[PDB]
């Protein structure tokens, strides 16, 4: 940090990850932009462990949808990472409170989001944080999957394993996170990438949590569409979320599926 605070300017806090707060930072001379993210590993007696596999991930990873990783170092207790600056900033503010964006923007960011993912769940990575403060953009819109703090290895070679781990962000989760022990990697990221697409459509979250006790996950189990925010969606997008928030993820639209849906080839303005 001493020479490169020297070298850099770190002009401003960015946001926050799961595991740190991060910044942007300048270099002086050739006015390169990084951002930069500062982990306290005090924090957590399990941070040391976590953030080392945070790191392992990112080296795995090269993909044009996925925030490129340039490297690490250890001061003391604090880890620094060292990330793409994605100057186009989150989703999160393309989607206007209680309105959304503009159906072909939503439908050309849902195209994205599921090359990043398809890339991800082929290496065996699961993201389990899929939401709108995740999903980055750069300098001409294109979408980045951003924060492999919750992310783990869901498949070994081509074995399979399942996981048991209740993270991610609960608006998000899937159903099966709160009914079963153990559950399949790929449909949890499908259904938090549908909640992401409802959120890109109507600016408005649909449930506090997908449990049947949830008044709003019990209205759309009962096919009440004609509530927000699905009244807001046209029944071509809307007849793709209801392929993806299925409740028994075995029956969940799987993403080579989603590749063959009517709204996502269709031809929009
Ligand atoms: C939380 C976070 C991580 C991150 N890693 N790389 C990045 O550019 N960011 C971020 C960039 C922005 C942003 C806002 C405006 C332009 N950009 C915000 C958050 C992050």
């Amino acid at each position: 940090a001493v020479p490169f605070v020297e070298d850099w300017d770190l002009v401003q806090t960015l946001g926050e990850g799961a595991y740190g707060e991060v910044q942007l930072a300048v270099n002086r001379v050739t006015e390169e932009a990084v951002a930069v993210k500062i982990v306290d590993m005090k924090r957590a007696v399990d941070c040391p462990e976590n953030i080392k596999k945070e790191i392992c991930i990112n080296k795995m990873l090269n993909h044009e949808n996925v925030v490129k990783f340039y490297g690490h170092r250890r001061e003391g207790n604090i880890q620094y990472l060292f990330l793409e600056y994605c100057s186009g900033g989150e989703l999160f503010d393309r989607i206007e409170p209680d309105i959304g964006m503009p159906e072909p923007d939503a439908q050309r960011f849902f195209h994205q989001l599921m090359a990043g993912v398809v890339y991800l769940h082929g290496i065996g990575i699961t993201h389990r944080d899929i939401k709108p403060e995740n999903l980055l953009l750069d300098e001409r819109d294109n979408l980045k999957i951003s924060d492999f703090g919750l992310a783990t290895v869901f498949r070994y070679n081509n074995r399979e394993r399942l996981l048991n781990k209740m993270c991610g962000t609960l608006p998000y989760v899937a159903p099966e996170l709160l009914k079963r022990r153990e559950f399949h990697a790929e449909p949890v990221d499908v259904w938090s990438c549908g909640i992401v697409l409802t959120a890109m459509l109507a600016g408005e979250l649909p449930w506090d949590q997908p449990s049947d006790s949830c008044q709003e996950y019990s209205d759309w189990k009962e096919k009440k569409t004609y509530l927000n925010p699905w009244k807001k969606i046209d029944s071509a997008p809307l007849a793709l979320l209801h392929k993806i928030l299925v409740e028994n993820p075995s029956a969940r639209i799987t993403i080579p599926d989603i590749k063959k849906d009517r709204w996502y080839n269709k031809p929009l303005k």
